[PDB]
């Protein structure tokens, strides 16, 4: 068994030209999609997951959306395989997050 979740392309790297840096956004931008009930970025070919919010600076707090780009090469792989192709380049750009038409491969079990 090969678990193709496990991390191995950490980012910021020549193997993953991904930016390491996670990225904050205050709200999201309607190029930004939501995959497998998650929410998703897709920056010029990289995939980022959101870890969840961040706050800093305290009273008031500020709170940003938190994604780091996946280290999972599936995800990527998930891409490439055209499936994120077929799906992350949506025009949408609406009033708000777009949402994907794929959500895994649930068609053995619902």
């Amino acid at each position: 068994y090969i678990n193709p979740l496990d991390g191995t392309y950490p980012p910021g790297t020549e193997q993953n030209p991904a930016n390491p840096n996670p990225s904050l956004e205050e709200s999201h931008p309607l190029n930004t999609f939501m995959f497998q009930n998650n929410r998703f970025r897709n920056r010029q070919g990289a995939l980022t997951v959101y870890t969840g919010t961040v706050t800093q600076g305290t009273d008031p707090v500020k709170t940003y959306y938190q994604y780091t780009p996946v280290s999972s090469k599936a995800m990527y792989d998930a891409y490439w395989n055209g499936k994120f192709r077929d799906c992350a380049f949506h025009s949408g750009f609406n009033e708000d997050l777009f949402v994907c038409e794929y959500q895994g491969h649930h068609h053995h079990h619902h």
